[PDB]
């Protein structure tokens, strides 16, 4: 703020571990009572990621109506993303039913299921056609419709269908598959390629319901992407990047779900990517082609 002034006065410096340790202790603290219940023990992934009550999303039956997941409703930029963990073996059927509810059109996966040797995440959606999965709790099936594979990302086109009333929608998974658990992308430049290819789906259009987005944990990985695409949607709304303070963002962010960002260089990232993304925002349309061939997406 001005971005790239900060960014190269910050890196002469070495003071990223700094500016991001000042963001965690400024950053809301809210109650997470529900996520906390002991009956919603086995509904959590990490002990220590948690919604927030005030901004967590509420499923729609009466039985318990716990998800770890979290609506981050950035008024500003007029946009809104649901941030989940990972599903676990008894919380897929809890995350389509959210997505179903929401009215999602997409979902974005950063995380492997298999990453540093531990499991990471169910295998909640069907790998192969001929192979649908059927939710017996919250009555909903899923079938897998095609997939485009590219090299580090896929992007399948799934059919989610409420058994209760056989009504059916096409829900778009972009898998980002190279990714490292408290890690970076490769490059600015593969990483803009894969949310520009998120948000020329209409995914994340306002006619549908909040994209989901996840990793393991639904705050790392998960966050830097959410604060990316907000920061370009701001710089979009004005044409002026100098009037979009990340720090600022990311602590609003941060209101809604804890933890967003867990590395001082997935803050620095965040930086590189927005300030490469504002290229294509002040009206050089052609960088989006340059993105995708040093993306090597084949
Ligand atoms: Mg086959």
């Amino acid at each position: 703020m001005e971005m790239e002034k900060e960014f190269e006065q910050i890196d002469k410096s070495g003071s990223w571990a700094a500016i991001y340790q000042d963001i965690r202790h400024e950053a809301s603290d809210f109650p997470c009572r529900v996520a906390k219940l002991p009956k919603n023990k086995n509904r959590n992934r990490y002990r220590d990621v948690s919604p927030f009550d005030h901004s967590r999303i509420k499923l729609h039956q009466e039985d318990n109506d716990y998800i770890n997941a979290s609506l981050i409703k950035m008024e500003e930029a007029q946009r809104s993303y649901i941030l989940t963990q990972g599903p676990l073996p008894n919380t897929c059927g809890h995350f389509w039913e959210m997505v179903w509810e929401q009215k999602s059109r997409g979902v974005v996966m950063l995380n492997r299921v298999m990453e540093k040797g531990s499991l990471k995440c169910a295998q909640y959606w069907p790998q192969k056609e001929e192979k649908e999965m059927i939710f017996e709790d919250t009555n909903l099936k899923l079938t897998l419709i095609s997939e485009d594979i590219k090299s580090y990302y896929t992007v399948r086109q799934l059919e989610l269908e409420n058994l209760t009333t056989q009504e059916t929608r096409e829900i778009l998974h972009f898998h980002y598959t190279t990714w490292p658990d408290q890690g970076v992308p490769e490059s600015p430049a593969s990483f803009l390629n894969f949310l520009f290819k998120v948000r020329e789906s209409g995914s994340l259009s306002p006619e549908h319901g909040p994209v989901v987005v996840h990793c393991s944990a639904g705050i790392g990985r998960s966050g830097t992407f959410c604060l990316a695409d907000t920061c370009l949607l701001l710089m979009d709304k004005r044409k002026d990047p100098s009037s979009v303070d990340i720090k600022k963002v990311l602590l609003e962010m941060r209101k809604f779900r804890m933890g967003l960002i867990q590395t001082a260089d997935q803050l620095r990232f965040s930086y590189l990517a927005v300030i490469e993304g504002a290229k294509f925002i002040m009206g050089d349309s052609s960088v989006q082609d340059q993105w995708k061939e040093l993306s090597h997406e084949d």
